[PDB]
RNA sequence: AAAU
């Protein structure tokens, strides 16, 4: 199947998609506001803790009115993290910030909060610093092609649209969207990003055991992708024909680390143990398929919802509009 | 079953 040959009558409705969803300097500097607000509190009950951005409002991928996420780094080798976020949980709460709700039985821990004076919301987790390190490499590719951004930014709103974007109902993190859109775009003809860390590298930390090793100098990389002229109504029916009809379902994994496919069997990823029903590999902790929140029955909701994106993308007369169509029931 |  080859893209409609119409397809560029419809780039402009992308773009003003795109454009839509980008971030008001007012909204990022309500951010830096709870930020600090929240770094002082910290100050107080732990002085020895450092507070780090990291996830969408700081990978270049944020929405407006997207939550901030903040990683609470400590030293220690017996760091109970449950009893600090309780802890955190309550110094919230005393200083008058809404909603405070601590989840200490998830596989990462977790507190949540709304500022009522910023009107940001807020989730705070304590030492997963390899969130801080994958945030920089999503933006450190996020500079080297708009396209990117682009279609990160169509698919994470096609998701919310429709309602495939929620890791506890069964669908996929913003986060795993935008490592497909990653690897989408490495795999064009010729590719429009490359893979940083198949490169010779600039840059190299250790977080736990788990080293960290890519080439970070993307300042040098800003026309890298001028070979290919695809656009952005091109790049959108190319993603979801790919998820729709081209994806192995069965026997592959999209990985942002090698730029290529790999198999299920090659990463012992063969059944679940962790379900592996729509495989797509963390670029650094290489152990983790951000697939794995996907089950028996949600998969298939995904791969319905994928099909009906490319056939709207490949046959509607005005796709952006009918593609991002609220589902209802 | 809840972060990135």
């Amino acid at each position: 199947m080859a893209c409609r040959n119409d397809i560029h009558r419809y780039d402009a409705t992308f773009i003003a998609i795109y454009k839509s969803l980008i971030p008001a300097e007012e909204e990022l500097e309500k951010q830096r506001q709870l930020m600090a607000h929240l770094e002082n509190l910290v100050a107080k009950e732990w002085p020895h803790a450092k507070l780090y951005l990291y996830g969408s409002c700081a990978n270049s991928f944020g929405f407006p009115k997207s939550d901030i996420d903040v990683c609470l780094a400590i030293e220690g080798d017996d760091i109970n993290k449950s009893e600090m976020l309780l802890k955190l949980a309550e110094i919230l709460e005393s200083d008058n910030l809404q909603n405070v709700q601590a989840l200490t039985r998830a596989r990462v821990p977790i507190v949540k909060l709304m500022d009522p004076v910023t009107g940001i919301s807020c989730a705070i987790c304590i030492n997963n610093v390899l969130a801080v390190v994958n945030t920089k490499l999503l933006r450190d590719y996020a500079q080297i092609d708009v396209r990117l951004r682009q279609l990160a930014f169509i698919v994470k709103h096609w998701a919310k649209s429709r309602r495939v974007n929620e890791t506890y109902q069964g669908t996929l993190s913003s986060y795993a969207y935008v490592l497909m859109c990653i690897h989408f775009l490495q795999q064009r003809r010729p590719p429009i990003l490359p893979c940083l860390q198949e490169m010779e590298p600039t840059y190299s930390v250790r977080v736990d055991n788990i080293r960290c090793t890519y080439f970070d100098n993307v300042d040098r990389l800003r026309n890298f992708g001028s070979n290919n002229r695809e656009t952005i109504a091109e790049l959108v029916w190319g993603f979801f024909n790919y998820w729709a009809y081209a994806h192995d379902y069965a026997y592959n994994v999209v990985s942002v680390r090698t730029g290529s496919i790999l198999g299920k069997r090659e990463k012992d990823w063969t059944r679940r143990v962790d379900r592996h029903l729509i495989c797509i590999e963390d670029p650094f902790e290489t152990s983790h398929d951000l697939g794995r929140v996907v089950d028996k029955f949600s998969i298939r909701v995904l791969r319905e919802e994928f099909e009906r994106a490319a056939r709207i993308m490949h046959q509607d007369p005005n796709p952006c509009a009918k593609l991002l169509e609220p589902y209802i029931p």
